[PDB]
C-alpha cells in the first residue's frame, strides 16, 4: 500500500511525451490512470488526496467523459508557467497567483470573494488569470485552476481515446490482448501512446481488464 | 471567455426540476439558454462543439425546431439510461450501446450501417434502443441519440414555452416587463419553470429585450 499512489504517478508521468506541447504545460496524468495501476480507488483517492495536501500535486478540472481530472506535480507547473509569463503583460498577475493562492488553497477552483478580498487580486489582474490560461470560468462567482497549453492536449487525448478504443472494438468479439493492442502500429491520431491511453480505458472501465492463460485481454464492456 | 459555455450550461442545469420527473429524466438545458448567458453566439457554439467532442456533454436533437439541442451530462444520460433500463428486456442493447457508440463520437445521429458495421447492432438490438427510447427514427436511413421519457420533457417544454409567449402577448401591446413577468406565480402549464423558459425565449430570440427606464422590457418580435 504506502507509495502506492506516488509510484502509480511517477509510472505514468515518464509515458507522457512532453515535447508534444507548449513550455509552459507540465506532463499531466488523468486519475483514471492511476486507477489502472492502483485499483482500489479507496487508496488510490486517499493517497493522492495526501500528495494534494503535502503541496506535491495539483488535481485539475479538464472534463472530459469519466474521469475528467488531471494530475501535475505542482513545481513542475510552477516553474513552467512563470518560464512561460516572463516579460508578458500577465507576469506581474500570475507570480502573484503561483506565490500566493496556490500554496493556500489546494481545491480545484478559487471563489471571486477569495481572490478579490482574501488575495487582493484587481478584476484586470483576473482578467490577465484567463488570458494566461492558469483560470477558466467554472460558474458566475469562480474560476477553474487551469494549464496554459491544455486546449491541445484535450484534443489530442479525445481523440487518441477514441482510436484506442476502436482498436479494440475492431476486433474479434470486440475484445483485444493487451500484447495484441501495444504491438500495434500507433495510428497517427494516438499522439500520447498506446500505453498511456490503455491505463486510461481500464480506470475509466471503458474497457474491462480481463485475466486469460493468454495474458490481459481488454474487453468492451457491452454486459 | 474560456468555459463560458461550461459555465452556462452549470448555472442552466441548477434552473432544472429533477423532481418533475422523479429523476427518471437527465437534467436537460437548451442551446438556446446557453445563448442568453453568452449571447456571442459565435463563442457559444464554439465552446459547444468543443464540449460536444469532449464528452462531458451529450447534445440531443430535439424536434420542435431546427437548431433546438437539448444538453445533458454524459455521466447522467449513462445514469438515468441505466435506471430507466433496470430489469426491462432492451438492457443488454442499451448496454452494448453505452459500451460502444456512446464513447466513439459526439454525434447527434448514426447511420443504418454506422449501427451494424461499425457497432455490430442486430436490427432486434436496434428495435431495443427504440422500445428504450435512446434512439429515435430521423430518416429512413439514421436515427437521432435520445434521451429514454424526453417525450414528457418536450410535451411540458413546447406547453409551457407557449404559455410564457402567451403571457407577453396577453398584455397591453404584446410587451411585458421582465421583472413582471419573473414575479408572476407560473400557471400549472409552465412546469419547468418560468426563469428555465424566459432564457429559453431570449436565446432563441422569441422576445427582444429593450432597455427602459423601467427595466428590462421583453416586447415580441412583429416580425
Ligand atoms: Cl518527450
Ligand atoms: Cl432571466
Amino acid at each position: 500500500e504506502p507509495g502506492s499512489a506516488r509510484a502509480a504517478v511517477s509510472e505514468l508521468m515518464q509515458l507522457f511525451p512532453r515535447g508534444l506541447f507548449e513550455d509552459a504545460l507540465p506532463p499531466i496524468v488523468l486519475r483514471s490512470q492511476v486507477y489502472s495501476l492502483v485499483p482500489d480507488r479507496t487508496v488510490a483517492d486517499r493517497q493522492l488526496k495526501e500528495l494534494q495536501e503535502q503541496g506535491e500535486i495539483r488535481i485539475v478540472q479538464l472534463g472530459f467523459d469519466l474521469d475528467a481530472h488531471g494530475i501535475i506535480f505542482t513545481e513542475d507547473y510552477r516553474t513552467r508557467v512563470l518560464k512561460a509569463c516572463d516579460g508578458r503583460p500577465y507576469a506581474g498577475a500570475v507570480q502573484k497567483f503561483l506565490a500566493s493562492v496556490l500554496p493556500a488553497c489546494g481545491d480545484l477552483s478559487f471563489q471571486q470573494d477569495q481572490m478579490t478580498q482574501t488575495f487582493g487580486f484587481r478584476d484586470s489582474e483576473i482578467t490577465h488569470l484567463v488570458n494566461a490560461g492558469v483560470l477558466t470560468v467554472r460558474d458566475a462567482g469562480s474560476w477553474w485552476l487551469a494549464v496554459p497549453g491544455a486546449g491541445r492536449f484535450i484534443k489530442y487525448f479525445v481523440k487518441g481515446r477514441q482510436a484506442v478504443l476502436s482498436m479494440v472494438r475492431k476486433a474479434k468479439y470486440r475484445e483485444l490482448l493487451l500484447s495484441e493492442l501495444l504491438g500495434r502500429r500507433a495510428p497517427v491520431v494516438v499522439r500520447l501512446g498506446l500505453t498511456y491511453h490503455v491505463h486510461d480505458l481500464i480506470g475509466a472501465q471503458l474497457v474491462d481488464c480481463i485475466s486469460t492463460t493468454s495474458g490481459t485481454l481488454l474487453r468492451l464492456p457491452e454486459t
